[PDB]
């Protein structure tokens, strides 16, 4: 079960943005689950922004609580056309964000997809 | 005298982002004001996002009204080095924007500087 999620800036430099989203999950099962990594999307307006894979194998014992880390990175390049959209829909953009991560329960796996949608709007003139 | 400025945002592309200030100047002179180009900067927290001159030469008749279009351009790569700053200061970016016009009444000149400064947030998680 999914207790809380907590998103928070990461290491940002001039070349990649990372958003960084912590969640507290609970094992409900007998058996312990692993999380082997996770596929994420970021898209705003219709420009996907993100696209990766991270592979970084997780347990969650039997009956434990775990905070899995999960690392989303933006490349400023995809991001330099996202910003046509946002001027060109009022300055206004409706972002998705979705995580896929890979659980092991067996070869044999689940992959459930999160999404989270949100919007902003600015107005800088 | 200056009546009004209006801002919008000009042509945008990946590569670079056009905002337009367009000035109604009332001249109040007897003789024929010649704005031959002009300098302009745009600050985003201490980073100078944008830095140039254009060379585009205006009369205004004595005692007409015209209106004076200035072409500020941002090249995305010093774009990019605000962002790191935007975030760092709880995403809270200071802006200062200068029009410093050539005026021409005579190789004699004058050149005032019009400051403005403004301030946004966004809260993006």
């Amino acid at each position: 079960s999914l207790e809380s999620v907590k998103a928070m800036w990461g290491v940002v430099t001039d070349s990649q943005t990372e958003i960084v989203a912590l969640a507290k999950v609970r094992n409900e099962d007998v058996v312990p689950i692993v999380v082997s990594g996770y596929h994420y999307t970021i898209e705003m307006n219709g420009v996907k922004v993100a696209d990766g894979y991270e592979n970084s194998p997780v347990t969650v014992k039997p009956a434990s609580a775990t905070t899995l880390k999960f690392s989303l990175r933006l490349n400023n390049s995809f991001l330099r056309e996202w910003w046509v959209t946002h001027i060109a829909n009022g300055e206004k953009t409706k972002i998705r964000v979705a995580i896929k991560p890979t659980i092991e329960i067996g070869r044999d796996v689940e992959v459930p997809v999160f999404l989270r949608e949100s919007e902003f709007t600015t107005k800088l003139l």
